[PDB]
């Protein structure tokens, strides 16, 4: 009952995780985080989830 929101990171400089996870929450703006609410980081990429249900 949830969606899958993952953004790309590649590997900008050194591992930041927060710099990528931010892309998810920042990837868009308008609703109360309605689209992510929570997400995790990854190397060369990052996966996020929309706490809905």
């Amino acid at each position: 009952e949830v969606i899958k929101k993952d953004t790309p990171y590649k590997k900008r400089k050194f591992p930041y995780k927060s710099e990528c996870l931010k892309a998810c929450a920042t990837s868009f703006t308008g609703g109360d985080e309605s689209r992510i609410q929570e997400g995790k980081p990854g190397f060369f990429k990052c996966t996020c989830y929309f706490t809905t249900g």
